[PDB]
This record gives C-alpha cells, sequence and structure tokens, in this order.
C-alpha cells in the first residue's frame, strides 16, 4: 500500500515516482504488493 500520496487530477499533477491514479491521488507503481 502506497504511502506518499496527495490530490492529482491528471498525471503532470505528480512526478514520475508514482502515478495518478483515478481516485484523484498519487498512486505508487509497486502498490499491487504494497
Amino acid at each position: 500500500c502506497p504511502k506518499i500520496l496527495k490530490k492529482c487530477r491528471r498525471d503532470s499533477d505528480c512526478p514520475g515516482a508514482c502515478i495518478c491514479r483515478g481516485n484523484g491521488y498519487c498512486g505508487s507503481g509497486s502498490d499491487g504488493g504494497v
């Protein structure tokens, strides 16, 4: 489960360290595990 997350309305809203999910928050690439 991702520890760092913030409001986002697109990809640009978050650095390439993660990706903006559908819930409007940053989601870590390895979310499907932690």
